[PDB]
């Protein structure tokens, strides 16, 4: 009666890696916004998937339910091979991804690979070719195969496929095929988050606290605002608004203006706040007194505000001078200000306490884009690592191998083949396209 309960499980496990994957590459394969080097890598990562899914859990999921293998000698040493490498090929991508993360955030570029797509495609074939060597030459000229009895029993047995291998395999492929692009990418990916949070600026903070618009919106006081936080007029009419922007780009706009148009203003709008401090004589001293990331903080506050209003916090201002932070942030607290715009002000309070750009921790879309890539990195760790760490301990140990604690763990590697395309679902891009698919 077990069997029946672990076969619907293990058919709802095939079905949910198999459609999924075909709606990750069917996406990219169509929406031409989803066609990117990330992505790329990500379709290298969802064919792995649907293979496993396709070629390797069906026969897996008979092997158990049977007890053994009905597919003969061949199909068994093909099988194991293509595992292996749906296992190295993913692994090996998710570390290429990683590399390629550190050198765009690393360019002047930051969020856009420095890679085109002729030189991805070269890569993911290269990653392909290279890791098929690897897994199918040790197991087809036969390398891999222990010199124990129970083991030579099994290889002759054309109804027994158990994975036995010699020490030397167990370790070496194990290394190569895993430990190798796992150390790497862990090690690059840590710095990729880390130049994430090092490089964030004030125009990367004023673009989260203030938003992006091209169609003119009212702000919380009702003030006519586009781009990112620049008011308009004071005046509750559309035309007076629509003239103060027809006069500020200098074209005819009709109420609507492009992405350059409102980057144009906002370098503008930052460097008037810059200026107003400096001009200031109760803001200058203290935008001297504070560091790098807390200037950013009270230019965040002139932009909002304006170099008036921001002066008028006379108490914060003078124990930001101090040093006094976890006090200036009381009176920040007890403020108009911070009644109106609770969230934002929240944030550069933070800023204000802390130092760090903690407050703004994976806020930007780019940065969501890097977090998203950091957990599907994150999950097949999870997944594959617990298998990974009994396979080379029971090699040094010998001893508590077992084929129910090998089978489990090496099936919880198999059910991260269905996370990815779950994990995508938090892309807005991948959202929007999945949907469109799937007729909703
Ligand atoms: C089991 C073995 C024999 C089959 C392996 C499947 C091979 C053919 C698949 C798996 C991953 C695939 C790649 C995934 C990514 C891309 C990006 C796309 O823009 C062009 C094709 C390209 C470069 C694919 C070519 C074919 C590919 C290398
Ligand atoms: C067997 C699985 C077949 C999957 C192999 C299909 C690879 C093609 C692909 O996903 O790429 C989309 C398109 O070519 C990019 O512009
Ligand atoms: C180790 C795996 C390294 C895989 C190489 C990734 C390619 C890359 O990140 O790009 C480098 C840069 O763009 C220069 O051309
Ligand atoms: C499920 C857990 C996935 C692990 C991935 C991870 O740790 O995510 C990195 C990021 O820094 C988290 O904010
Ligand atoms: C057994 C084979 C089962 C599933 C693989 C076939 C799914 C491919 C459908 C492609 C449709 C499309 O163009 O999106
Ligand atoms: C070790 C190889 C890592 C090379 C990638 C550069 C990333 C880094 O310097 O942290
Ligand atoms: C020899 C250790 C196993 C191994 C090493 C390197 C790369 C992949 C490896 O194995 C992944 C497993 O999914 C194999 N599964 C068997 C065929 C049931």
């Amino acid at each position: 009666v077990w069997v029946v309960g672990m076969g619907i499980v293990m058919s709802l496990i095939v079905l949910a890696i198999v459609f999924g994957n075909v709606l990750v590459i069917t996406a990219i394969a169509k929406f031409e916004r989803l066609q990117t080097v990330t992505n790329y890598f990500i379709t290298s990562l969802a064919c792995a998937d649907l293979v496993m899914g396709l070629a390797v859990v069906p026969f897996g999921a008979a092997h158990i339910l049977m007890k053994m293998w009905t597919f003969g000698n061949f199909w068994c040493e093909f099988w194991t091979s293509i595992d292996v490498l749906c296992v190295t090929a993913s692994i090996w991508t998710l570390c290429v991804i990683a590399v390629d993360r550190y050198f765009a955030i690393t360019s002047p570029f930051k969020y856009q690979s420095l890679l085109t797509k002729n030189k991805a495609r070269v890569i993911i074939l290269m990653v392909w070719i290279v890791s098929g060597l690897t897994s199918f030459l040790p197991i087809q000229m036969h390398w891999y195969r222990a010199t124990h009895q129970e083991a030579i029993n099994c290889y002759a047995e054309e109804t027994c496929c158990d994975f036995f291998t010699n020490q030397a395999y167990a370790i070496a492929s194990s290394i190569v095929s895993f430990y190798v692009p796992l150390v790497i990418m862990v090690f690059v990916y840590s710095r990729v988050f880390q130049e994430a949070k090092r490089q964030l600026n004030i125009f990367e903070m004023l673009r989260i606290d203030e938003g992006l618009r091209l169609k003119i919106y009212k702000d919380t006081e009702g003030y006519y605002t586009i781009g990112i936080g620049h008011l308009l007029t004071k005046s509750p009419s559309l035309n007076a608004a629509k003239s103060e922007l027809d006069k500020a780009i200098g074209r005819n706009t009709n109420g609507v203006i492009t992405k350059d148009e409102a980057e144009k203003l906002f370098n503008q709008d930052v460097d008037a706040a810059v200026r107003g401090i400096l001009r200031n004589a109760k803001l200058k001293p203290v935008y001297d007194s504070l560091d790098a990331v807390r200037r950013a903080a009270l230019i965040n506050m002139v932009f909002q505000m304006g170099e008036t209003g921001v002066a008028g916090f006379t108490n914060s201002l003078r124990m930001l001078q101090q040093k006094r932070w976890d006090e200036a942030a009381v009176n920040l607290a007890k403020s108009r200000w911070y009644n109106q715009t609770p969230n934002r002000a929240k944030r550069v309070i933070t800023t204000f306490r802390t130092g760090t750009w903690d407050a703004y921790k994976f806020c930007l879309k780019e940065h969501k884009a890097l977090k998203t890539l950091g957990i599907i990195m994150g999950t097949f760790t999870l997944c594959w690592l617990p298998f990974f760490i009994v396979n080379i301990v029971h090699v040094i140990q010998d001893n508590l191998i077992r084929k129910e604690v090998y089978i489990l763990l090496n099936w919880i590697g198999y059910v991260n083949s269905g996370f990815n395309p779950l994990i995508y679902c938090r892309s807005p891009d991948f959202r929007i396209a999945f949907q469109e698919l799937l007729c909703l």
